[PDB]
C-alpha cells in the first residue's frame, strides 16, 4: 500500500522521493482499474516465434497486456523481450507461462547486472534522450527500467511471481522440435488477439446462419404446435445472428462478456432438448483456463443448435375393430425402434386379477399376425408389470402399467409394421386402456 | 514506448528525467485503459456555438473526451478554446474536426510562442500557484503547459495527428453563414452527450411504449382468435423486454453508445422473425464509432420497420330504405370483410332472425335475396367496443369485386335503429 | 483544471512543482477512468466493526472503493481507519457516511497537525523506507500524505465534502449499543462485497432452478397440445435463459451492480407478458446507485410475484443441493425457520407404492450437517418422517407424489433449531427418485 509524499518547502530530494512518488501514482492507476475490471489480467496480443519453436526453445516475437498483480507490459523483438526457455529432452507435459516478480519492500526492485533468479522488477539500462522543450541545451543520459519478463515453467513457479500462461509443451521430438498444445488458451483481454477465440466465433455464426436458412425456408413453406415450436427456434436463433454479429466484427471484446453472452443462449437453448432444462453443471468462466469452459460451453451450443424437435412421449389411439380388437397406429416407420411402449389398464376387478388374468388375456402383435395367434393360440408381445407410472406419462390413479417388451422374433415383425394390434380375450368390467409411446 | 526512468543516489537532476518520468506514467495510465476499452475515444461533452456561426466560424464553447492516441482532454471557454476555424466560400461537404499532433521522439512537443506548423503538443505558459501545504513560504510562478487542439478540415489530416469528428458543413451561403449536417454525430463516450443519440433512445422508448399499449390491448380482450394470435404474444413478449432494456437505457447518466448498439442489433435481428423473411436478409449493420450516423441511422430504419402495423365507411343516406356504401378503393373489396353493426329498439331474438332476412345487400332489381349475413357471437377488436349491437359478416359473391359501393335495403321497420358498417383486413 | 508542468532547464525546483504534477497525472488517470466508467463511485470491500457496534460507535475495520469526487482509497485496521463516530442518545433513524472533504485550490490540502473541521484532504505522518535500488546508500525518512477520510451523520454534509453511504443507524438501545438498518445497501463498485447483493443472487438462482425443474417435468408429459401449455413453454424458456445468466452472475468474482439491474428489470418486463396486465404497469423501477436497496427492492418483487407458485408466504421452497451420493443439504435462510414453519417432502421414485411408503421413511435419514455421519454408522434414527394423507393447501399437489412430514418433537429437533441447514442422506435403491423440500408458516 504506497502512499503520496508530500513536498516541503527546503525538502533536501532523494531518489526514495520519486521512487515512492512512482510508487503511489501507479497504485492510484492499478486501484482505478481493478475497481472497474473484474479479469483485468491477460494478452492483449501475444506472437510466440513458430521458427524458434523449431529448436527446442519457446520465444516470445511480441506480447502486451496485464500481469495478475497489475502490471502492464508490452514488448515487440527480440532485444526487448524475454529470454528465450530451453526444454529439457525428458521433461513432458508442462505449462509454460510469462512471469514476474511480485513488488516487495523487503527487497531490492531494481537491479543493474542480471543475475540468475533475482527478484528485482527491473534492470537499469541506460540510453540518450532528447529534451522536449524548444529551448534547451542538447540531450542527456538517463538510466530506465526493463520489466524482468520471464519465460518459464509453472511448475518452477512460487509465491514470489504472477504469471500468465502462454502454452504447454506435449513433446519435445528427436530433432528437437516442439510440439504445442494449440488448444491451450491463455487469459485473454481480447477475442481478437487468440486464434481459438476467433474461429469459436467464427464457427458459432456459421452455424447459426446455416440453420437460420434451413428454418426459415420450411417455416415458409409448410400450423401444429409443431410448427410454433420451430417458430421459437428460429426466434432465437434470430436473435444471435445480430449478437454474434457485432462479436465478429467487434475490434475488442473481453472474453468473459462474450461467455456470458453464449451462456445465456445455452441454457435458453436447452429449452429444446428433450429434457427441457439444463441438464449437469453448467461451465463456469474461468479466465485462465478458457479452453475448458469456452469447450464445454461449446459443445452445449452445437448440441443445441443440431437438436432435432421432437415429442418425448406421445397417446397413440387404440381404434375399435372387431369384438375385443384393437388397433393402434404408429406415426412413422422409426417409432418402432425409438421408443418404448407402456399399456395402461383400469378395471373393476382386484389388482390380483387384472395381474394375473389380463396379460394372459390380452394378445400384443402386428396386425398380421394377430389372427394367426389367436387362431393357433399363441403368446404375443410379453407385458412387464411397471411399479409405477412412467414419468413421461400422466399419472392417473387406479390404472395399472404394463411395459411392451421387445427383443425375440415377434417383435422383431412389430419393428416391421405400422400398427399394434391388442386382442383382448373375455371382459372386464369397466375397463379402460391407454397405449403410450415413450422414446429411449 | 516510455519506460520508467531509474533514480539514483547521486543523480544530477535534468528536466528530462521529470519529461520522461511524466511519459512512462501517462503510458502507464493508457496502457491500463486501452487494455479494457474498446472505443475509448470520443467526446463525453460537446457544445459547439452558434453565436460564432454567423461568422462563418466553428468554435466550441466546451468539450471533453479522450483523442484517438489516448489523450485526455477537458475545456470550456474562449480562452481554454481551440482556435475558431473560420471557413472559405469554396467549402462545401467536408467534415470538421479537432485534432492534435502526435507524439513523437524526433520533434518538441512543448513550444513556448505559437507557429501553426509546429507539432508540438503543449504550448507553455505562466501561471502562479500556492502551496498545497499549510507549512508553507507562498505563492511561486510555473510554466505549465496548454494541448494545442486543432480544429482543422478533415482534408488536412495527415499521419501526424489525430482528430475527433465535430461536424460536417454542407453549405456556406451568401450571408456569410453555414448549415450543418446536424445529422452527423462525432465519436461518443456517453449518448447523454449527444442530442441526435438521445432522441433516437426516447424515440424507440415511445415507440415501444404505444406497440405495447396497443397490443396488449387487443391480447385482453376476448375476440375470434387464430394463428396470428399466438405470434402477436410472442412479439409483445420481445417489445416487453425491451421496454426495460430501453428504460434503463434512458436513465443512465453514462452510457457509451457501443453498448446501446449492440442490444438494438440483437433486438432488430429477432424482431426480423416477425416479419415476411422469418430472419434478416441482407448484410446486418456494422458498429462504427467514427461513423455513428450511419450504423445507428441503419439500426434505427430496421427498428422502425419491425415496430410498425379497420375503417368504417360511411353510411350515407339516399332514401329511407336505402344507403350507399362507398368503398374508397376497389381494391380494399376483396381483401377485407365486412361487418354490419346493428342496433334496433327492438327484441333481441327477432333482431337475429329477421334483420338478416329483411336486409339484403341489380339490387332494386332483388328487391322487386341478398348476400348471407352471419351472426357473429363475439365481434372483431378492429371495431371499437360498442355495448348492446350484434354484428353480422357478409359472407362472402363477384358482381362488386367489379364494382365499387354498397347498396343496402332494409324491408320497412326496427325502430331507433343505429348501424355500422366496418372494413377489416 | 491540473495542467502539465513544464520542466525547463536552469528552473528553479520548488515544492509547487512536484504538487501540481501529482495533480496532473491524478487528473489524467481519473479522466481516463471516469471517460469509460458510469457509476464509478462506491465500496469494493466494506467491513464494518460488529464489536464496537455495542458502545454506540460505528467503526470500519476496512474498505476500500473510490469516492464520488474520483479519489480512490483502501485502509484496514485500526491504525488507518477513520476516527470511529459516537452515535449520540437521541439519533436515531439517521444516515452514516464516509467522508472526504473536496480539493479546492483556495485551501490548503495537506496539515501536518490533525485538527477538527479542516477541509485538508491529506495528514502528513512520517516513515522512512529503503532505496529501491542495490546502488543504495541506505534508507531516507520521508513525510506522506494520509487520507483524511470520515464518518460522519449524512445531515452533517455539505457541499465541501462528498461521502459514500455507509449504514443507517434505527435505535440506539438501553445499553448504549447500536441497532442497524440491514437492509440498506451501500454504493457498492463489486456486488461480491456486499451481503445483500450476493443473497438476492443466490436467491433468485434457487428459484430459477425451482420453477425450471418442475416447468420441466410437466412439458415432458404431454398436453393438449394448446395456447396454454405454449406459454408455459414460452415461460420455461425464459426462466432457462436466465438459469444461465444467474449462474455467470453467482459464479463472477466481480461484478457492477448496474450490470446486474438491467439484466433484471429487462427480466421483470418480459416477465410482465404472462401477468394479467400483459405489460408493465406503473413505473418501471429505476436503477439508482446511491439506493440500491430501494431499486432493487422493487425488482425482486417483481420477480417473485412472477415466478411464485404460492400465496404471498405461506410457504417457501427449499433447495436440495446435492453434495455427496445419496446426501443433500437443504440450507434455510432463517435461524427463526425452524420454530415458525412445518416441513415436508414431495417425493416420487420408480418403485412399489408399498415400497415406497415402508422403505423410504427409514432410509432417508434427516439431520444437522454436524450431526449426521454418526447417526448413518451408528444406526441411528434421525428426524421422524410422517406420511400425510392430505397434501398441504400451501404448496403445489403433484399427483402422484407421496408427502412426508417431519416429526417435530424429541431432543433432535432441537439440534437442528439452533443449526442453519437439514441434511439429508438416503439408502438408495430409488430409480427416478425426484423430490422437492417445502417450509411451511404456521
Amino acid at each position: 500500500d504506497a502512499h503520496k509524499v508530500v513536498w516541503t518547502e527546503g525538502m533536501f530530494l532523494r531518489p526514495h522521493h520519486f521512487q515512492q512518488a512512482e510508487n503511489y501514482l501507479e497504485g492510484y492507476m492499478r486501484n482505478w482499474g481493478q475497481a472497474h475490471s473484474g479479469c483485468f489480467w491477460g494478452f492483449l496480443t501475444l506472437d510466440l516465434d513458430q521458427t524458434l519453436l523449431r529448436q527446442g526453445k519457446i520465444a516470445l516475437n511480441a506480447a502486451s497486456g496485464i500481469m495478475p498483480d497489475g502490471t502492464p507490459f508490452r514488448f515487440s523483438g527480440a532485444q526487448q523481450a524475454p529470454a528465450p526457455l530451453a526444454i529439457a529432452d525428458n521433461k513432458t507435459g508442462e505449462n509454460v507461462v510469462l512471469a514476474l516478480p511480485t513488488y516487495r519492500a523487503g527487497r531490492e526492485d531494481v537491479i543493474f547486472q542480471e543475475s540468475p533468479e533475482a527478484l528485482a522488477r527491473y534492470l537499469a539500462y541506460e540510453n540518450e534522450v532528447d529534451d522536449l522543450n524548444a529551448v534547451s541545451v542538447g540531450s542527456a543520459a538517463l538510466q530506465f527500467g526493463r520489466l524482468r519478463l520471464r519465460l518459464m515453467l509453472e511448475s518452477e513457479l512460487n509465491a514470489e511471481w504472477t504469471a500468465l500462461g502462454v502454452t504447454r509443451v506435449l513433446e519435445k521430438r528427436g530433432d528437437n522440435s516442439l510440439r504445442l498444445d494449440t488448444a491451450q488458451i491463455p487469459p485473454m483481454l481480447n477475442c481478437q488477439g487468440n486464434p481459438v477465440l476467433k474461429t469459436f466465433i467464427n464457427d458459432l455464426q456459421g452455424l447459426l446462419q446455416q440453420r437460420s436458412q434451413q428454418m426459415s425456408q420450411r417455416l415458409l413453406q409448410p400450423g401444429g404446435s409443431s410448427e410454433m415450436v420451430d417458430f421459437m427456434l428460429l426466434q432465437l436463433i434470430n436473435r444471435h445472428l445480430g449478437q454474434v454479429s457485432h462479436a465478429y466484427h467487434l475490434d475488442h471484446l473481453h472474453p468473459e462478456r462474450l461467455f456470458a453472452d453464449w451462456l445465456q443462449f445455452a441454457t435458453e437453448l436447452a429449452s429444446f432438448s428433450a429434457q427441457r432444462t439444463p441438464e449437469g453443471r453448467l461451465p463456469v468462466y474461468d479466465h485462465d483456463n478458457l479452453a475448458l469452459c469456452f469447450g464445454k460451453l461449446m459443445l452445449l451450443l452445437r448440441q443445441g443448435l443440431s437438436v432435432v424437435l421432437e415429442d418425448n412421449a406421445i397417446q397413440l389411439t387404440l381404434v375399435e375393430r372387431s369384438h375385443g380388437l384393437n388397433v393402434a397406429t404408429v406415426q412413422d416407420t422409426k417409432m418402432m425402434r425409438d421408443f418404448g411402449f407402456v399399456l395402461a389398464v383400469r378395471a373393476d376387478v382386484a389388482a390380483e386379477v387384472l395381474l394375473t388374468h389380463f396379460p394372459a388375456q390380452m394378445k400384443i402383435a402386428p396386425v398380421t399376425r394377430i389372427r394367426d395367434l389367436v387362431q393357433l393360440q399363441l403368446p404375443g408381445i410379453g407385458l412387464r408389470t411397471m411399479p409405477v407410472a412412467p414419468r413421461q406419462i400422466p399419472y392417473h390413479a387406479g390404472y395399472t402399467y404394463f411395459e411392451l417388451e421387445k427383443g425375440g422374433d415377434l417383435w422383431k415383425q412389430m419393428e416391421k409394421s405400422s400398427a399394434f394390434a391388442l386382442h383382448l380375450a373375455g371382459e372386464f368390467p369397466g375397463l379402460d386402456m391407454e397405449f403410450w409411446a415413450i422414446r429411449s
